[PDB]
């Protein structure tokens, strides 16, 4: 269709593995979704509110399967949680 597989930066929706996107708004998994409002198992996340696997989730408050939890709530096998 447009978004599926590792590569993006083409579509201005929602990505689904890619790695880099443009503005969407959202992505589930892969690693590009700092201004995104949510990323799960991804990374980059300064702008979302939460993340399942995410090696950024700074302004996350739950983050599960992820590292670097720049002041969490909810932690239990992550890092940059509640821990250290």
């Amino acid at each position: 269709q447009c978004t599926g597989g590792a590569d993006c930066t083409s579509c201005t929706g929602a990505c689904t593995g890619c790695g880099n996107c443009p503005n969407a708004v959202t992505c589930t998994n892969s690693q590009h979704c700092v201004k995104a409002n949510t990323c799960t198992g991804s990374t980059d996340c300064n702008t979302a509110q939460t993340c399942t696997n995410s090696k950024d989730c700074f302004e996350a408050n739950t983050c599960t399967d992820s590292t670097n939890c720049y002041k969490a709530t909810a932690c239990t096998n992550s890092s940059g949680c509640p821990g250290h």
